[PDB]
């Protein structure tokens, strides 16, 4: 799967 992270 992808990942994405919103600091
Ligand atoms: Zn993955």
């Amino acid at each position: 799967g992808s990942n994405q992270n919103n600091f």
